[PDB]
């Protein structure tokens, strides 16, 4: 149901061999060629994912995957979307000039996925499920930023990592939450600034923001282009004895989250409710 794909890459390897590797006998096929002129193109920017293929044994594939291919159709595609990066060949593995470590690190630091494939046998097909699974397991994904600092940010999840997470950058994915089967991803503060070393104006991809507050926070700073870049969108500040001047006053930023907060063995309420009814708040909006 609702499945249309696209496959991009250099003329070295574009989308071809997967036609002969389809061997069909969901997730229709191919395309990326013929069609025309921003008709089927930005319609393909309406449906799910796209595949970035590069022949490993030659570098210019990867080089102009970085400088040429990504930025055009990256910001063109919808918020969920994004791309899967795939090295080709790799059955040979000998003449291979690209270690997948640098590739995958560039990818996950572009927040984009990564895989390599032998399309001669096995692993090729073994990619498709690893796509469709996420497509079938998750109906809708949302991307959101967590800004803040110090202790309280250190406190507030899926229990992943620890107050020592993975050094200076990572992303955190959380399973589960009306039979939606959707998904959401939370992101480090400095990581937002880190991937616009790669892609700026990626603030289109974040449908929601989250802020944390401790006994001393001015918080007039992280909100510069937390204001300017996302603009209207959706927003929340969640941070028992709260301090309500700031609640009434310090949101001129408007947004939801009246300064919700919890600390207790009851802290379930906090993360659960906050991440949930906000999602239901986002979904109905839509509007392109
Ligand atoms: N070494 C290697 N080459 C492959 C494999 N699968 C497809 N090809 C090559 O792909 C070429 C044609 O399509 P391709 O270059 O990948 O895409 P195109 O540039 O858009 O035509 C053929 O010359 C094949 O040799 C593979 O598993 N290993």
């Amino acid at each position: 149901k609702e499945i249309r794909l696209l496959v991009v890459g250099s003329s070295g390897v574009g989308k071809t061999t997967l036609c002969d590797c389809f061997f069909e006998s969901i997730s229709i096929s191919d395309i990326a060629g013929q069609q025309s002129f921003y008709a089927c193109d930005n319609p393909y920017d309406g449906y799910d994912a796209i595949l970035v293929m590069y022949d490993i044994t030659e570098l210019k594939s990867f080089t102009d995957l970085k400088t040429m291919w990504l930025p055009d159709i990256f910001l063109y595609c919808n918020i969920d979307t994004q791309i899967i990066i795939i090295g080709n060949k790799k059955d040979q593995e000998i003449d291979r000039i690209i270690t997948r470590k640098e590739a995958e690190q560039f990818a996950q630091d572009r927040l984009c996925q990564f895989y390599e494939i032998s399309t001669k046998d096995d692993s090729c097909q073994l990619l498709f499920d690893c796509i469709s699974r996420d497509f079938l397991q998750c109906d809708i994904k949302i991307r959101m930023l967590m800004v803040g600092d110090q202790n309280v940010g250190k406190t507030t999840k899926f229990a992943l990592q620890d107050p020592t997470g993975h050094d200076f950058m990572n992303a955190i994915t959380t399973r589960f939450e009306e039979k939606i089967k959707y998904e959401i991803i939370m992101i480090d503060w400095g990581f937002y600034n880190k991937l616009l070393q790669t892609n700026p104006a990626i603030s289109r991809t974040i449908e929601a923001i989250l802020i944390v507050y401790d006994i001393t926070n001015e918080e007039s700073f992280q909100n510069i282009h937390r204001k300017y870049y996302p603009l209207i969108n959706n927003k929340f500040s969640d941070v028992v004895g709260y301090k309500t001047d700031l609640e009434a006053q310090r949101k001129i930023t408007m947004g939801d989250a009246l300064t919700l907060a919890d600390w207790l063995g009851y802290k379930y309420v906090e993360m659960s409710s906050k991440d949930t009814e906000d999602h239901s708040s986002i979904i109905k909006a839509l509007a392109h």
